[PDB]
């Protein structure tokens, strides 16, 4: 059995201690915050600022598999980056990759530096697009029709919002599962359902993985445009949110081969159907589509049911928020299975949908 210590209990958190957990691992969580999100998700939790008290962290990091951040504080990663010769195992992550891939208009450049075609930046007609240089989640996100200087402003480009994971060791970039990115209203993203194979993605998300080089895991997001496909953004950081989709609809398990990448190294390259989203039971219980922004806000994040082809979390807040999560062999019987998880939802709370 191997242990694997998480540095961040929120999204991220989340999503490395439900494959940890997939792949039998026990979950050792550190987070600053005593009421971290994930707090009670972990098998361990250890409530400590690791940039504060770094001792702490190499002490565990004796005691672990592997440590993985999980969190976007630059200021926690870049501390880590200064200590990580002094850990007693892996760190599964690629610091140099996160320094292109957090900075929007780094990654533009890195995207054009090898031939990846990106949205324009700032068009002369609208819509615009805006967006931070910096943030996630589609924070500060909007569509436009005295922002600070440093604003990114590109053509608007419209389609299908798609993701693929590539996890490298260096030399073979293993391109995992594409899927569907559902937004909403805000560009947050209350769903995810996986998509075919698609070759152009594929060989794009290879050769932004292989001209870093990527050792670690990164996240590559393109919009299916009008006059074709166009890179919007790299993250070099465990997702949240898709890897669980992977894992169903493709069977390989990102932490596993995360790990691997680390341990003995990756090789390059299921068929099942998978529906993953949240839902807030807002005032009497209408249920009512979120994005992430609104998941991260809650208090406690656990599971709630499961049964074959479901499984139910809770994120308790200001509104419950579920995220459910479906499987099943095609559509059909995965959409029975969404019916299913509504209506234990709806016999159990007084659910409306
Ligand atoms: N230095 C740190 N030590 C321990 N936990 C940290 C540190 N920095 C961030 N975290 C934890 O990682 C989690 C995610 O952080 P972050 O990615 O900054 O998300 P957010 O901006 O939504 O709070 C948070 O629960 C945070 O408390
Ligand atoms: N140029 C664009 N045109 C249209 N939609 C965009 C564009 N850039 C981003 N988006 C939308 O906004 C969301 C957030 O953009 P992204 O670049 O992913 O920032 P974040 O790092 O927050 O995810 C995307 O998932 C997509 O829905
Ligand atoms: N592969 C597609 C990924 C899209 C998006 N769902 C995502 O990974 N979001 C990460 C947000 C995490 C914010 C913060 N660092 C936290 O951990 O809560
Ligand atoms: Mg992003
Ligand atoms: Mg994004």
């Amino acid at each position: 059995m191997k242990t694997i210590c998480l540095v961040g209990g929120k999204l991220q958190g989340f999503e490395a201690a439900y494959l940890s957990k997939k792949a039998g691992m026990k979950v050792v969580l550190v987070d600053k915050n005593p009421q971290a999100l994930i707090r009670n998700y972990a098998d361990e939790f250890y409530c400590f600022d690791v940039i504060k008290e770094p001792e702490k962290l190499l002490e565990l990091s004796k005691r672990v598999d592997a440590v993985l951040p999980v969190n976007e504080n630059l200021a926690c990663i870049e501390f880590l980056n200064s200590i990580k010769e002094k850990f007693s195992c892996p760190v599964l992550f690629d610091f140099e990759a996160y320094r292109i891939s957090r900075d929007k208009k780094k990654s533009k450049d890195y995207f054009k530096s090898i031939g990846v075609p990106t949205p324009q930046d700032r068009p002369s007609k609208p819509p615009y697009f805006v967006k931070p240089p910096c943030e996630s989640s589609s924070v500060g996100a909007r569509i436009i029709y005295g922002l600070e200087p440093d604003t990114l402003v590109e053509e608007y480009v419209e389609g299908e919002v798609v993701s693929l994971e590539v996890v490298g060791d260096g030399s073979h970039f293993a391109v995992v599962k594409e899927t569907l990115v559902h937004i909403d209203e805000t560009y947050d993203c209350h769903m995810v359902t996986p998509l075919p194979a698609n070759p152009l993605f594929r060989q794009i998300s290879h050769d932004l993985a292989a001209n870093l080089p990527l050792k670690g895991i990164m996240d590559v997001e393109a919009i299916f445009g009008p006059k074709g496909l166009r890179v919007i953004e790299i993250d070099a950081r465990f997702p949240s949110q898709t890897p669980t989709v992977v894992y169903y609809s493709s069977g390989i398990n990102l932490i596993e081969l995360l790990f691997r990448a680390f341990t003995d190294g990756v090789e390059e390259i299921e068929n099942k159907y998978c529906i993953y989203e949240h839902l807030m039971f807002g005032e009497n219980g209408v249920l009512i589509p979120v994005g992430e922004q609104v998941l991260s806000m809650g208090s406690d994040y656990g599971k709630f049911y499961e049964e074959p082809g479901i499984e139910i979390f809770l994120c308790k807040g200001e509104y419950p928020v579920f995220t459910m999560v479906f499987w099943g062999k095609d559509r059909e019987e995965t959409g029975a299975k969404r019916c299913k998880g509504l209506s234990v939802l709806k016999e159990r709370f007084g659910a409306v949908l």
